[PDB]
């Protein structure tokens, strides 16, 4: 689409870069809402297409027409606030609903210049954030992850691409979903928009999940046919790590009966260990609550190695077949070494209620409380605050 001339007032967010020798140095970054949230419409107010489909065929018979006919409106602070996005110092607050409307924001981290995404190279490094999960019940998903999105939002791929990173263009992930816009241009062919993805944090106050999702194609790839499916180019399922699934049900949850208490602030530290060749080999996780390091628990089911971290042996032993098939941990680390975009979001699912995250073996939720209709009964304003993002040498961010 083509941005209008309305001012874009991206919320500011302080973040830190750290080393064992110098500590953590504060940096200014900006938050940008996804392109879709800005509002992309034709001149008669109609939209340019819905999630899961190609762009409206009348406004977008081709790319140039699509770019001319679909306008993206800039977002002032108010627009951000009404989209459920606000920031304060080093904190980012994401609200699922504002004035009774479903806003469910998805935002990306921008470099201080606002023209490009801050590309994070995590292989061999450490990443820490503080999170407030009390207001996220069964069925909710407060996510902090990385996607190998184009740094300029896809601008360089075409003369018709104008939104750029400045307006949140270029989203992609390992589900290869068909979105109306791809790389800032009309997705005339209806391709699935794929890319390597690292889910560092997918949670609610009842269950937490970690999951690297490798893809055999670097950067953003427009898949066609079977390239988009289960046996295609991206690992949809991922190699997951959820304490409940490896039978350690008292590790995380609401209250005093859990090692990490989801009703109170805590720190999440992730360490991406590389071997001598600089390849990713292991994903480690530990938490900090009440000034105490809480280490992850070792697998408590038979099958997988007795370790408290992700690795190819573990992944293969837990049935992540696509993960292994697409290159496993090393393939994931290559995408991380090339550089990826930090995405943060809040959402729910009318379709499966996030059962894969917090029901049966994944957690303590029944089969219906996670329904969005029930979610609002348990908690009228689901929300999540991610803050104090620190990236740097292993051993120096928390
Ligand atoms: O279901 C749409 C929903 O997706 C969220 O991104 C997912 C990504 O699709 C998936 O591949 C990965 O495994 O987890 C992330 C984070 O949950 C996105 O964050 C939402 O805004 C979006 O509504
Ligand atoms: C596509 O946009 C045109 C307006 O140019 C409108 O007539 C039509 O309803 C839109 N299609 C859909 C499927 O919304
Ligand atoms: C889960 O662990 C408990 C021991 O803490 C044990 O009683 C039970 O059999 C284990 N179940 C599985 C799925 O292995």
């Amino acid at each position: 689409q083509t941005p209008d001339k309305a001012k874009e007032q991206h919320p500011k967010l302080e973040t830190y870069r750290c080393t064992k020798a110098s500590g953590c140095k504060k940096q200014t970054n900006y938050i940008v809402a996804d392109a879709g949230i800005h509002g992309i419409r034709q001149k008669n107010g109609a939209g340019c297409g819905d999630w899961g489909q190609k762009p409206n065929a009348t406004a977008c018979p081709d790319e140039a027409s699509c770019a001319k006919n679909c306008i993206l409106s800039g977002m002032d602070s108010n627009a951000y606030k009404n989209a459920g996005i606000t920031t304060s110092g080093n904190k980012l607050r994401l609200q699922q609903l504002i004035n009774n409307q479903l806003v469910s924001p998805r935002v990306y981290l921008l470099e201080e210049n606002k023209k490009k995404y801050e590309m994070l190279h995590l292989t061999g490094t450490e990443f820490s954030f503080d999170v407030e999960m009390e207001k996220l019940p069964c069925g909710m998903n407060g996510a902090l992850y990385l996607s190998e999105m184009p740094q300029d939002g896809g601008k360089s791929t075409s003369r018709n691409s104008k939104a750029g990173a400045y307006y949140g263009a270029g989203y992609c992930d390992a589900q290869c979903y068909v979105t109306p816009f791809i790389n800032g241009v009309g997705n005339i062919k209806g391709q699935g928009v794929c890319c390597n993805e690292l889910d560092i944090w997918e949670a609610n106050s009842r269950a937490t999940h970690i999951a690297p999702h490798p893809c055999s194609k670097p950067g953003l790839y427009g898949c066609t046919g079977d390239e988009c499916g289960s046996s295609g180019i991206c690992d949809k399922a991922g190699c997951g790590w959820n304490h409940n699934r490896i039978n350690v049900t008292d590790f995380y949850g609401r209250g005093k009966q859990y090692k990490v208490d989801s009703t109170r602030k805590f720190t999440v530290t992730s360490q991406f260990v590389a071997n001598k060749q600089g390849d990713l080999i292991e994903l480690h996780r530990h938490y900090i609550q009440d000034n105490k390091v809480i280490e992850s628990a070792v697998v408590n089911i038979s099958g997988p190695p007795k370790i408290n971290f992700i690795n190819d042996k573990y992944c293969a032993a837990t049935g992540a077949n696509e993960y292994m098939r697409l290159g496993g941990t090393k393939q994931m680390g290559d995408a991380m070494s090339r550089g990826m975009v930090l995405a943060m979001s809040v959402w729910w699912s009318e379709g499966d209620f996030m059962a894969w995250l917090d029901q049966g073996v994944a957690g303590p939720c029944d089969a219906t409380e996670g329904d969005p209709k029930n979610i609002v009964k348990v908690q009228p304003n689901p929300e999540v605050t991610f803050s104090n993002i620190r990236i740097g040498e292993i051993g120096s961010t928390s």
